[PDB]
RNA sequence: GGUAGUUUUGGCAUGACUCUACC
Protein backbone atom coordinates (compact mmCIF):
# COMPACT_ATOMS: atom_id res chain seq x y z
CA UNK A 1 0.00 0.00 0.00
CA UNK A 2 1.04 3.63 -0.76
CA UNK A 3 -0.03 7.25 0.06
CA UNK A 4 -0.89 7.92 -3.67
CA UNK A 5 -0.65 6.45 -7.22
CA UNK A 6 -0.14 7.74 -10.85
CA UNK A 7 -3.90 7.39 -11.58
CA UNK A 8 -5.20 10.97 -10.86
CA UNK A 9 -2.60 12.99 -8.79
CA UNK A 10 -0.79 14.72 -11.64
CA UNK A 11 0.09 14.95 -15.38
CA UNK A 12 3.22 17.24 -15.43
CA UNK A 13 6.25 16.92 -13.10
CA UNK A 14 7.77 19.45 -10.62
CA UNK A 15 11.36 20.40 -9.87
CA UNK A 16 12.97 22.03 -6.78
CA UNK A 17 15.86 24.44 -7.51
CA UNK A 18 18.20 25.55 -4.72
CA UNK A 19 20.90 28.24 -4.13
CA UNK A 20 19.40 30.60 -6.84
CA UNK A 21 19.80 34.45 -6.56
CA UNK A 22 17.40 36.45 -4.36
CA UNK A 23 17.23 38.70 -7.53
CA UNK A 24 15.75 35.95 -9.79
CA UNK A 25 11.97 35.94 -10.47
CA UNK A 26 9.63 33.43 -12.18
CA UNK A 27 10.72 34.69 -15.71
CA UNK A 28 14.46 34.60 -14.71
CA UNK A 29 13.95 30.93 -13.69
CA UNK A 30 11.99 29.59 -16.74
CA UNK A 31 14.54 31.19 -19.16
CA UNK A 32 17.20 28.68 -17.93
CA UNK A 33 14.92 25.62 -17.40
CA UNK A 34 12.74 25.85 -20.60
CA UNK A 35 15.57 24.83 -23.03
CA UNK A 36 14.80 21.12 -22.16
CA UNK A 37 10.93 21.18 -22.19
CA UNK A 38 7.88 23.52 -21.90
CA UNK A 39 7.34 25.22 -18.50
CA UNK A 40 3.69 25.07 -17.32
CA UNK A 41 4.17 26.92 -13.95
CA UNK A 42 6.89 28.39 -11.60
CA UNK A 43 7.04 29.07 -7.80
CA UNK A 44 9.29 31.20 -5.49
CA UNK A 45 9.40 30.87 -1.69
CA UNK A 46 8.79 33.99 0.52
CA UNK A 47 9.33 34.58 4.22
CA UNK A 48 9.32 38.35 3.74
CA UNK A 49 12.93 38.59 2.49
CA UNK A 50 12.10 37.64 -1.11
CA UNK A 51 13.20 34.24 -2.40
CA UNK A 52 14.07 31.85 0.50
CA UNK A 53 17.07 31.01 -1.70
CA UNK A 54 15.19 28.28 -3.67
CA UNK A 55 12.26 28.00 -6.12
CA UNK A 56 10.38 25.37 -8.16
CA UNK A 57 9.44 24.73 -11.81
CA UNK A 58 6.66 22.62 -13.47
CA UNK A 59 7.55 20.66 -16.66
CA UNK A 60 5.22 19.17 -19.36
CA UNK A 61 6.32 15.59 -18.34
CA UNK A 62 9.02 13.76 -16.27
CA UNK A 63 11.15 12.63 -19.27
CA UNK A 64 11.93 16.34 -20.09
CA UNK A 65 12.00 17.58 -16.46
CA UNK A 66 14.80 15.12 -15.49
CA UNK A 67 16.87 16.32 -18.56
CA UNK A 68 16.95 19.82 -17.01
CA UNK A 69 17.78 18.26 -13.60
CA UNK A 70 20.84 16.28 -14.80
CA UNK A 71 22.13 19.39 -16.75
CA UNK A 72 21.46 22.42 -14.42
CA UNK A 73 22.30 20.59 -11.13
CA UNK A 74 25.75 22.12 -10.31
CA UNK A 75 25.47 25.24 -12.60
CA UNK A 76 26.83 28.41 -10.92
CA UNK A 77 24.70 31.54 -11.61
CA UNK A 78 25.78 35.02 -10.36
CA UNK A 79 28.52 32.98 -8.51
CA UNK A 80 26.11 30.52 -6.71
CA UNK A 81 26.16 26.75 -7.62
CA UNK A 82 22.44 25.77 -7.84
CA UNK A 83 20.88 22.39 -7.01
CA UNK A 84 18.06 20.75 -9.07
CA UNK A 85 15.75 18.10 -7.61
CA UNK A 86 12.27 16.54 -7.66
CA UNK A 87 9.84 18.58 -5.49
CA UNK A 88 8.65 16.80 -2.27
CA UNK A 89 4.97 17.19 -1.18
CA UNK A 90 3.62 20.82 -0.66
CA UNK A 91 1.99 22.64 2.26
CA UNK A 92 -1.86 23.01 2.68
CA UNK A 93 -1.89 25.78 -0.04
CA UNK A 94 -5.00 27.97 0.62
CA UNK A 95 -4.57 31.45 -1.09
CA UNK A 96 -8.41 31.52 -1.68
CA UNK A 97 -9.83 32.78 1.69
CA UNK A 98 -12.71 35.06 0.44
CA UNK A 99 -13.96 37.08 -2.61
CA UNK A 100 -17.48 38.23 -3.85
CA UNK A 101 -17.18 35.88 -6.88
CA UNK A 102 -16.69 32.73 -4.66
CA UNK A 103 -20.52 32.31 -4.25
CA UNK A 104 -22.40 35.70 -4.68
C1' G B 1 -14.93 31.96 -8.82
C1' G B 2 -10.43 32.86 -12.28
C1' U B 3 -5.73 35.32 -12.62
C1' A B 4 -1.69 38.75 -11.69
C1' G B 5 0.99 42.44 -9.07
C1' U B 6 2.67 45.93 -4.68
C1' U B 7 8.39 44.21 -2.00
C1' U B 8 12.14 41.84 0.92
C1' U B 9 14.04 41.32 6.40
C1' G B 10 18.63 38.64 3.59
C1' G B 11 21.79 32.92 2.00
C1' C B 12 16.90 31.23 5.29
C1' A B 13 17.12 25.04 2.33
C1' U B 14 11.70 21.51 -0.48
C1' G B 15 7.14 25.55 -1.11
C1' A B 16 3.44 31.14 1.46
C1' C B 17 1.51 33.48 5.15
C1' U B 18 0.55 38.83 4.26
C1' C B 19 -0.60 43.29 1.53
C1' U B 20 -2.70 45.74 -3.45
C1' A B 21 -5.41 44.97 -7.70
C1' C B 22 -7.96 42.84 -11.62
C1' C B 23 -12.04 38.71 -12.73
Amino acid sequence: GSHMNTENKSQPKRLHVSNIPFRFRDPDLRQMFGQFGKILDVEIIFNERGSKGFGFVTFENSADADRAREKLHGTVVEGRKIEVNNATARVMTNKKTVNPYTNG
